């Protein structure tokens, strides 16, 4: 029981991974140990769609690309550069370098960022961008885990899409698709299904994010 | 028109003025002039509630105070000091001065902080908070504005607490009362009413959060 915080995470972007794509929306959700430990396991078929804990802290920011997004991510996000741009978005920068370092200073240490399809997508994407920025990443020292590798073996005790895993588990589909704060609150409640269970295997499992390559670059 | 950044803020304490209080949580919104203005001019009797701008920066932080909640305080909010302790919150400090100012760095020039009661209570409180840390004050040159004041104005053109405003307007009871998320998101719901004449009444009536009176200290 080391993890003492997780802090679930997603990023919208421009593209695919084949595209090189760039940041556009990140959301972090900063959760206590024991706030999770203390949702309740969930019983029926299907279980009522968990609360999220009281004491939880979020981040949500928009962030404007050097490039434009595709019309597919355009599509599904609602987000466009020049939208963002035209309201002011400012670029993947040191200033939100330190914003984020401030944001992981307030929670208590070890940390684990927790992504759906963080390791294939949003931790090498996350790495490509805090890579370009002259000051140290503020996520080496903290964990990473990804949400796929925690519910494939806590099921296994087809499709694993955020959105499939969420109407599987609680028979509705979810609210606000492909924004990076409802697919964090959607990654809560999936992850507050069996949360006991989880918290012990990000345990095992959770490797430093200084450990994972760049997307590119 | 000159305010490019509209703040919605909200905080939550350990109690009225009368008892000193300190800030147990906090809720910054921050919406580009031109999404509020692009927002559908609120038609119907009742009108829905309108969903929040696509383009929305967010931070909701949980913060540990130095004195215990009051009885009423904590039923209402619920949250309290053993609680944030326990979850291990930290303090008001240099580390979250840091974060707000980061965090206001990345909003397009002039800003203006909007609460409900900001005047008497939410604005007078952040500059006792602020005035205890040695780092230079974030909110040093942002506006601020009380929304009280906004509405009188606009709706004079008897109950005005946040919940009696909402369900007069929307025929519905306010979603996650006395909570810093839950309150910001129905002012902010509030404020996307009438938002051109709102925008145009906070040019007229922005004034320095430096010339903001501490409510203690
Ligand atoms: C699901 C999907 C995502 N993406 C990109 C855009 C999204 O901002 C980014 C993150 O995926 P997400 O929206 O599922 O969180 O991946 C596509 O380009 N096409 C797609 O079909
Ligand atoms: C409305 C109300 C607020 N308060 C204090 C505690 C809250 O954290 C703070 C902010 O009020 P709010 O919850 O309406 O936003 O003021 C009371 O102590 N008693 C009350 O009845
Ligand atoms: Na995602
Ligand atoms: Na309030
Ligand atoms: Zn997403
Ligand atoms: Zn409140």
């Amino acid at each position: 029981g080391h993890m003492q915080t997780l802090i679930f995470l997603d990023l919208e972007a421009t593209g695919l991974p084949s595209s090189r794509p760039e940041v556009t929306e990140l959301c972090l959700l900063a959760v206590h140990r024991r706030a999770l430990e203390n949702t309740s396991i969930s019983q029926g078929h299907p279980p009522p769609v968990p609360r999220p804990p009281r004491v939880v802290d979020k981040l949500s920011l928009c962030i404007a690309p050097g490039k434009a997004c595709s019309p597919g991510a355009s599509e599904i996000t609602g987000l466009s550069k020049a939208e963002l741009e035209v309201q002011g978005r400012q670029r993947f920068d040191d200033n939100l370098a330190i914003l984020l370092r401030a944001f992981l200073q307030r929670q208590p240490q070890p940390c684990c960022l927790v992504a759906h399809n963080g390791d294939r997508y949003d931790f090498p994407l996350l790495q490509t961008e805090l890579a370009r920025l002259s000051t140290p990443s503020p996520l080496d020292g903290t964990f990473c885990v990804d949400s796929i590798a925690a519910l494939k073996a806590l099921e296994q005790a087809k499709s694993y899409s955020l959105g499939s895993i969420y109407t599987r588990l609680y028979w509705q589909a979810p609210t606000d698709s492909h924004t990076a704060e409802g697919d964090v609150l959607t990654l809560l409640s999936i992850c507050q299904w069996k949360p006991q269970a989880l918290l012990q295997w990000v345990d095992e499992h959770a490797r430093p994010f200084s450990t994972v390559k760049p997307m590119y670059g």
